Protein backbone atom coordinates (compact mmCIF):
# COMPACT_ATOMS: atom_id res chain seq x y z
CA UNK A 1 0.00 0.00 0.00
CA UNK A 2 0.55 3.63 0.31
CA UNK A 3 3.06 3.12 3.23
CA UNK A 4 5.49 0.54 1.21
CA UNK A 5 5.05 2.90 -1.60
CA UNK A 6 7.05 5.00 0.19
CA UNK A 7 9.62 3.08 0.97
CA UNK A 8 9.97 1.62 -2.34
CA UNK A 9 10.71 5.38 -3.39
CA UNK A 10 13.16 6.05 -0.50
CA UNK A 11 15.11 2.78 -1.04
CA UNK A 12 16.15 3.94 -4.01
CA UNK A 13 15.31 7.62 -3.74
CA UNK A 14 17.99 9.18 -6.04
CA UNK A 15 16.19 6.89 -9.36
CA UNK A 16 12.54 7.08 -8.34
CA UNK A 17 13.00 10.92 -8.01
CA UNK A 18 15.05 11.67 -11.30
CA UNK A 19 12.53 9.47 -13.34
CA UNK A 20 9.64 10.55 -11.76
CA UNK A 21 10.14 14.31 -12.44
CA UNK A 22 12.01 13.14 -15.87
CA UNK A 23 8.21 11.64 -16.65
CA UNK A 24 6.38 14.82 -15.34
CA UNK A 25 8.81 17.13 -17.19
CA UNK A 26 8.47 15.20 -20.48
CA UNK A 27 4.73 15.42 -20.31
CA UNK A 28 4.58 19.02 -19.38
CA UNK A 29 7.79 20.85 -20.98
CA UNK A 30 6.55 24.27 -20.26
CA UNK A 31 6.99 23.51 -16.74
CA UNK A 32 10.49 23.96 -17.07
CA UNK A 33 9.59 27.91 -16.41
CA UNK A 34 9.62 27.44 -13.05
CA UNK A 35 13.63 25.86 -13.45
CA UNK A 36 15.12 27.61 -16.07
CA UNK A 37 18.20 25.85 -17.02
CA UNK A 38 16.79 22.66 -17.49
CA UNK A 39 15.58 23.64 -21.30
CA UNK A 40 17.85 22.69 -23.66
CA UNK A 41 19.02 18.68 -22.32
CA UNK A 42 18.22 15.43 -22.63
CA UNK A 43 17.44 13.00 -19.73
CA UNK A 44 21.12 11.87 -19.14
CA UNK A 45 22.00 15.69 -19.44
CA UNK A 46 19.69 16.84 -16.41
CA UNK A 47 20.72 13.32 -14.43
CA UNK A 48 23.94 14.23 -14.51
CA UNK A 49 23.00 18.46 -14.16
CA UNK A 50 24.41 19.07 -10.64
CA UNK A 51 20.85 21.37 -9.47
CA UNK A 52 18.71 18.91 -10.88
CA UNK A 53 19.83 16.43 -8.64
CA UNK A 54 19.77 18.72 -5.89
CA UNK A 55 16.21 19.67 -6.90
CA UNK A 56 14.67 16.00 -7.16
CA UNK A 57 15.90 15.08 -4.23
CA UNK A 58 15.36 18.19 -1.86
CA UNK A 59 11.50 17.93 -3.50
CA UNK A 60 11.13 14.02 -3.16
CA UNK A 61 12.55 13.51 0.41
CA UNK A 62 10.44 15.70 1.53
CA UNK A 63 7.49 14.66 -0.72
CA UNK A 64 8.21 11.31 0.81
CA UNK A 65 8.07 12.94 4.31
CA UNK A 66 4.51 14.62 3.56
CA UNK A 67 3.07 11.49 2.31
CA UNK A 68 4.77 9.65 5.42
CA UNK A 69 3.13 11.94 8.07
CA UNK A 70 -0.25 12.18 6.40
CA UNK A 71 -3.37 10.25 8.32
CA UNK A 72 -5.04 7.82 5.12
CA UNK A 73 -3.07 10.11 2.71
CA UNK A 74 -4.33 13.81 4.19
CA UNK A 75 -1.73 15.49 4.80
CA UNK A 76 -0.39 18.25 7.53
CA UNK A 77 -1.81 21.87 7.88
CA UNK A 78 2.32 22.53 8.97
CA UNK A 79 3.51 20.64 5.66
CA UNK A 80 1.09 22.27 3.14
CA UNK A 81 2.50 25.55 5.00
CA UNK A 82 5.90 24.95 4.41
CA UNK A 83 5.27 24.44 0.84
CA UNK A 84 3.20 27.27 0.23
CA UNK A 85 4.85 29.42 2.04
CA UNK A 86 8.51 28.43 0.60
CA UNK A 87 10.44 30.99 -1.47
CA UNK A 88 10.89 28.75 -4.33
CA UNK A 89 7.15 28.41 -4.46
CA UNK A 90 6.15 32.24 -4.69
CA UNK A 91 5.97 31.35 -8.98
CA UNK A 92 3.24 28.55 -8.15
CA UNK A 93 0.07 27.51 -8.31
CA UNK A 94 -1.92 24.26 -6.91
CA UNK A 95 -2.46 23.15 -10.66
CA UNK A 96 1.53 22.77 -11.05
CA UNK A 97 1.11 20.51 -8.05
CA UNK A 98 -1.90 18.46 -9.68
CA UNK A 99 0.10 17.90 -13.05
CA UNK A 100 3.13 16.90 -11.28
CA UNK A 101 1.03 14.03 -9.61
CA UNK A 102 -0.77 13.27 -13.32
CA UNK A 103 2.88 12.50 -13.89
CA UNK A 104 3.49 10.49 -10.63
CA UNK A 105 0.24 8.46 -10.96
CA UNK A 106 1.06 8.01 -14.48
CA UNK A 107 4.92 6.70 -13.72
CA UNK A 108 3.27 4.16 -10.79
CA UNK A 109 0.63 2.97 -13.46
CA UNK A 110 3.27 2.11 -16.11
CA UNK A 111 5.84 0.84 -13.93
CA UNK A 112 6.50 -2.94 -13.38
CA UNK A 113 5.80 -2.36 -9.50
CA UNK A 114 2.84 -3.11 -6.87
CA UNK A 115 2.35 0.69 -6.42
CA UNK A 116 -1.26 1.85 -4.38
CA UNK A 117 -1.61 4.12 -7.54
CA UNK A 118 -4.88 5.03 -6.14
CA UNK A 119 -3.86 6.11 -3.12
CA UNK A 120 -1.21 8.51 -4.52
CA UNK A 121 -3.66 10.10 -6.70
CA UNK A 122 -5.61 10.56 -3.35
CA UNK A 123 -3.03 11.89 -2.20
CA UNK A 124 -2.82 14.70 -4.78
CA UNK A 125 -6.22 15.70 -4.19
CA UNK A 126 -6.08 16.42 -0.70
CA UNK A 127 -2.70 18.03 -0.96
CA UNK A 128 -3.96 20.42 -3.57
CA UNK A 129 -7.12 20.80 -1.22
CA UNK A 130 -4.18 21.93 1.89
CA UNK A 131 -2.43 24.19 -0.31
CA UNK A 132 -5.40 26.40 -1.66
CA UNK A 133 -6.23 25.79 2.12
CA UNK A 134 -3.28 27.41 3.01
CA UNK A 135 -3.34 30.17 0.06
CA UNK A 136 -3.21 29.25 -3.83
CA UNK A 137 -4.22 28.98 -7.41
C1 LIG B 1 4.64 17.99 -3.12
C2 LIG B 1 5.63 18.15 -4.00
C3 LIG B 1 6.77 19.16 -3.74
C4 LIG B 1 7.62 19.20 -2.70
C5 LIG B 1 7.65 18.25 -1.49
C6 LIG B 1 8.52 20.31 -2.89
C7 LIG B 1 9.54 20.71 -2.04
C8 LIG B 1 10.62 21.50 -2.37
C9 LIG B 1 11.84 21.68 -1.60
C10 LIG B 1 12.15 21.01 -0.24
C11 LIG B 1 12.63 22.53 -2.27
C12 LIG B 1 14.03 23.01 -1.82
C13 LIG B 1 13.94 24.36 -1.12
C14 LIG B 1 15.29 24.73 -0.57
O1 LIG B 1 16.23 24.97 -1.36
O2 LIG B 1 15.41 24.79 0.68
C15 LIG B 1 11.94 22.91 -3.49
C16 LIG B 1 12.42 23.77 -4.46
C17 LIG B 1 11.77 24.15 -5.62
N1 LIG B 1 10.51 23.70 -6.05
FE1 LIG B 1 9.31 22.35 -5.03
N2 LIG B 1 8.18 20.93 -4.08
C18 LIG B 1 7.12 20.24 -4.63
C19 LIG B 1 6.49 20.54 -5.82
C20 LIG B 1 6.91 21.45 -6.76
C21 LIG B 1 6.34 21.65 -8.07
C22 LIG B 1 5.13 20.88 -8.64
C23 LIG B 1 7.04 22.63 -8.68
C24 LIG B 1 6.80 23.21 -10.10
C25 LIG B 1 6.54 22.43 -11.15
C26 LIG B 1 8.07 23.06 -7.76
C27 LIG B 1 9.00 24.06 -7.98
C28 LIG B 1 10.16 24.28 -7.26
C29 LIG B 1 11.20 25.19 -7.67
C30 LIG B 1 11.23 26.06 -8.94
C31 LIG B 1 12.28 25.11 -6.58
C32 LIG B 1 13.61 25.88 -6.54
C33 LIG B 1 14.72 25.21 -7.35
C34 LIG B 1 15.87 26.18 -7.48
O3 LIG B 1 16.64 26.34 -6.50
O4 LIG B 1 16.00 26.80 -8.56
N3 LIG B 1 7.96 22.34 -6.60
N4 LIG B 1 10.72 22.27 -3.51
Amino acid sequence: GFKQDIATIRGDLRTYAQDIFLAFLNKYPDERRYFKNYVGKSDQELKSMAKFGDDTEKVFNLMMEVADRATDCVPLASDANTLVQMKQHSSLTTGNFEKLFVALVEYMRASGQSFDSQSWDRFGKNLVSALSSAGMK
